[PDB]
């Protein structure tokens, strides 16, 4: 999918910011989080996150659930390079495996239709 953060910031600006963040704050990782366009769930206020490396996917899910008012029976999944990471994974481990050449990790969030209609 197309991330709006990329449309609004050219590669060299993104890469400069990403490299700076990583040099200045090596204990955290910069993450862009955007809603998959077809997902019928709420939008997050903020797209750009600087999270401690050991924050887990499940902990990020819980934070998002509170912010967009999801109930436990509502589904919520992250999609990183077309795969859904396990809730136990840390954001630092995903960053190390999947960060793009601008030194950001890009995460899409969706509902149960993350792969297409369930």
């Amino acid at each position: 999918m197309k991330f709006q953060y990329k449309e609004e910031h050219p590669f060299e600006k993104r890469k400069s910011e990403g490299e700076k963040i990583r040099r200045k704050y090596p204990d955290r990782v910069p993450v862009i989080v955007e809603k998959a366009p077809k997902a019928r769930i709420g939008d997050l206020d903020k797209k750009k996150y600087l999270v401690p490396s050991d924050l887990t996917v499940g902990q990020f899910y819980f934070l998002i659930r509170k912010r967009i008012h999801l109930r436990p029976e509502d589904a919520l999944f992250f999609l990183v390079n077309s795969v859904v990471p396990p809730s136990s994974a840390t954001m630092g481990s995903l960053y190390q495996e999947h960060h793009e050449e601008d030194f950001f990790l890009y995460i899409a969030y969706s509902d149960e239709n993350v792969y297409g209609k369930l």
